């Protein structure tokens, strides 16, 4: 039970002891696999104090404190205000460990090197879907930094009772609008269609084009969301051409610069953060790979094809994997042309397998989830495809959560 | 207790009740994921149960469960372990466990063909040279000229363990691989190891970049021997590219026939240890695995180098482009050659349908996303967006040790 994983490509063998630490439960038993399932009333008083020990002792291990007097005198404290408030409030300190923690233990995410470099913006005195508002321009504006994008989260009052919820309504950030057709088409973002109903359904006078920035929808103390505009000078946009084909701009497509998840919710030491909005930069693939060729979202395949005039009666000429490839060298080319930051997935995987090893060295081990983490496309020529990967959940954690308008009691 | 998969590009659910009736240990636990961990001597007393649970779902599969032709083959099964330790299959048992295995891998994207299989009995065979000719016979069957048709061959099952039938290549055909004094390697890197024992074994090596390996063949336990396959029987594919002329210059063949060899077949607790199966090839085994791996034919330089791509920066996307065009080479040159080959889309397309038909007749369909999904061009096949179990059901194939690791040699 101290397992090893092997690299095929390069023969080096890691043993983990770090899934031995694991908390939480994976879905798989030992009779089934669940390893490609998308996805596999507050803590009371008993659960939440062994939560909270756990954190700060490896809080306290990590600067070099363990069983010290001011390691046994912050666990007092901490249990005394449970006892008391049946909750707690983290040190600045804490708080940013827990963030920065939550981030190396996604294993989900590729992009982990980056880890211990996040800027943490500490929002627990907000109150007001005003205020929100006002925290995510700051966001926004600093992470984005003029192109040289910089890792950020920034993290709202933790979950009291449930019902006086901090929640940012919007999956991401920034996202374009997605509206359905009279005919049947979708213009815009298809993925996006129920949100963008749910705006205009409380307010948003839409432009009712293909990328609409949407607005956000701000819930405080669990109060109803309000809409809200982000200034378009924060907004930071790149427009995608190709550095051979110069039909290529008149596609019309463009993306924006900054990826930033706001729908997970931040577990720490058993307390929840229900609105964290955190971002950082894109892998090229997400946008040229999934978000522009997914059948179910802007599907331009088709349309890129016929532009390269490629043979498109038989799936054996490889016209939709030709035209993959132009699509995304020029979502790279555009947005290195305007210095906006992204990486390439060969790029972003060798510097995952170096921090793999990093994290076997120094911690042990990296929970790391192979479905997710090798590219959508030329999977086996990036080093992870070759590369064994042990999944496990560790805390402090990102976790999914419910859409709040299935849950809103309005 | 039901278990449901969705799709998330037609949002298609679909419910899982086969899982119930695995038995077999996946390797993850409640705690840990192996989901990508590439791999994660019986007595009498296990194995009637393990014969009792394989008729019963024979019987079932013809209507004929509790039938007096069913309770008279379990008396008779049952009396032939106490008496010998083991039993025998009969035809139709052998030929209902061989198809049964290949609708179980899990692995295996081919599986809507699993019905049109071809058994080919070599349980009579008692010498090296009787598997040669077996041997032959499955590669000329299945070669069928180009238009390839499945089929598996199956040795004597393991008796004592001391006794095995194996085939000692991992494939019927492969490519040698030699390495050079200089550190390179010459030919296939991953038959490296393979080839040094033929070499050793007696073969004479050509010493090229595409010479197929000998057959090394040991029936019975006793030490293997060397034949080389006819080499008329050895349908090869010159690469070409339909637009690119200097693309022959390149030199790359590769063979027609995937035949894989070394794994053991699982049937009512019998154990085939030599057990040969090929089907067709899907181009990207060939044009990304075989040819442009790091440590196979690794030719994704040369190709970027002929096709003049800006190489000095990864961003360029030149291993990605040169990929495609190497893909394209493969399936064109095969359909040129009217060699069987299906390119992925269309794979991954049918197995979709197949998986959904299993849920349907069969309440399940066991598929391993990491092996399912191809090795290019993920997510623009319907499989990425599928979820699916993974669970082993038995009859099954299961990988073996390699038989030079744990072979006694007589000398
Ligand atoms: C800075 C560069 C980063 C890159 C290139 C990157 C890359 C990625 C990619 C490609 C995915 C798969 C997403 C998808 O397919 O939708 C992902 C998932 C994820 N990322 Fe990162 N990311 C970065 C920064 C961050 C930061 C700053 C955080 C949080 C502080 C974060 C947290 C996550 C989480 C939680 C997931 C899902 C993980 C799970 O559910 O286990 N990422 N990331
Ligand atoms: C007829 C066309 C077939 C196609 C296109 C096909 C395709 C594939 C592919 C692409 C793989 C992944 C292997 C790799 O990447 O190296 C695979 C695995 C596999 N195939 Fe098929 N295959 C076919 C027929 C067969 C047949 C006839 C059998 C046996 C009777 C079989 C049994 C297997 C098994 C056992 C595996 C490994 C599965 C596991 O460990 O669960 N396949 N196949
Ligand atoms: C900071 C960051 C940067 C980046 N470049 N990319 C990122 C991608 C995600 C992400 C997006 C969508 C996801 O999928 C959600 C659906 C699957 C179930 C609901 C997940 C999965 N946790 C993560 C999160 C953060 C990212
Ligand atoms: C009939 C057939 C046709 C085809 N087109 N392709 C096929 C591929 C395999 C196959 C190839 C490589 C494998 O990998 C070996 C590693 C696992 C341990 C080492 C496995 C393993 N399940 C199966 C087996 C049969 C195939
Ligand atoms: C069904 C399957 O789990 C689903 O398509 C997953 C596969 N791998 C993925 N990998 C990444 N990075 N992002 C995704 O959205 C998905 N989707
Ligand atoms: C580490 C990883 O499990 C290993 O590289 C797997 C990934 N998926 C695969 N999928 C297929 N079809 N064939 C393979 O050899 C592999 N190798
Ligand atoms: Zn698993």
């Amino acid at each position: 039970r101290f397992l090893k994983v092997k690299n095929w490509e390069t023969d080096v063998v890691l043993t983990d002891t770090l899934h031995l630490k694991s908390t939480l439960e994976t879905g798989c038993t030992e009779h089934i696999c669940m390893g490609s399932i998308m996805l596999p009333d507050v803590r009371t008083k008993d659960q939440l104090f062994p939560l909270a020990k756990e954190f700060l002792d490896q809080y306290y291990s990590s600067i070099k404190r363990f069983g010290s007097k001011a390691h046994m005198d912050r666990l007092e404290e901490v249990n005394k205000e449970i006892e008391s408030t049946s909750t707690y409030q983290l040190k600045d300190t804490e708080l940013i460990y827990g963030a920065k923690h939550a981030w190396r233990n996604a294993s989900r995410c590729v992009g982990r090197i980056q880890w211990s470099k996040l800027q943490v913006f500490d929002a627990r005195d907000c109150t007001t879907a005003h205020g929100m508002f006002n925290y995510i321009c700051n966001h926004v504006k600093y992470a984005t930094n003029k192109g040289n994008l910089r890792s950020a989260i920034t993290i709202f009052p933790q979950r009291t009772d449930g019902k006086h919820d901090f929640r940012v309504w919007n999956s991401q950030l920034i996202r374009y609008a997605g509206y359905k057709q009279p005919d049947g088409s979708t213009l815009g973002d298809p993925a996006n269609v129920q949100f963008t109903e749910i705006c205009i359904q409380q307010g948003w006078k839409a432009p009712r084009g293909r990328f609409d920035v949407l607005p956000l929808l701000l819930q405080a103390n669990g109060n109803d969301p309000e809409l809200f505009q982000i200034p378009p000078e924060l907004v930071l946009e790149v427009p995608i051409r190709h550095p051979k084909f110069d039909w290529f701009k008149d596609l019309g497509l463009k993306w924006y610069g900054l990826p930033a998840v706001s729908n997970m919710l931040l577990e720490i030491g058993g307390l929840e953060f229900s609105a964290c909005p955190f971002s950082g930069w894109y892998m090229g693939t997400e946008i040229g790979v999934r978000d522009y060729c997914d059948n179910s979202r802007y599907n331009i395949l088709e349309e890129v094809a016929k532009k390269m005039d490629l043979d498109m009666r038989k799936t054996s000429s490889l016209w939709k994997d030709q035209a993959l490839v132009e699509i995304n060298i020029a979502v790279l080319y555009s947005f290195q042309s305007d210095k906006v930051t992204i990486v390439d997935h060969h790029s972003a995987t060798e510097s995952f397998i170096k921090h793999m090893e990093n994290e076997y060295r120094c911690r042990g081990g990296c929970p790391a989830d192979w479905v997710w983490i090798v590219p959508p496309m030329s999977g086996s020529i990036t080093p992870v495809f070759h590369q064994e990967m042990l999944n496990y959940r560790l805390t402090p954690s990102f976790e999914y959560q419910p859409d709040p308008w299935n849950t809103h009691v309005w």
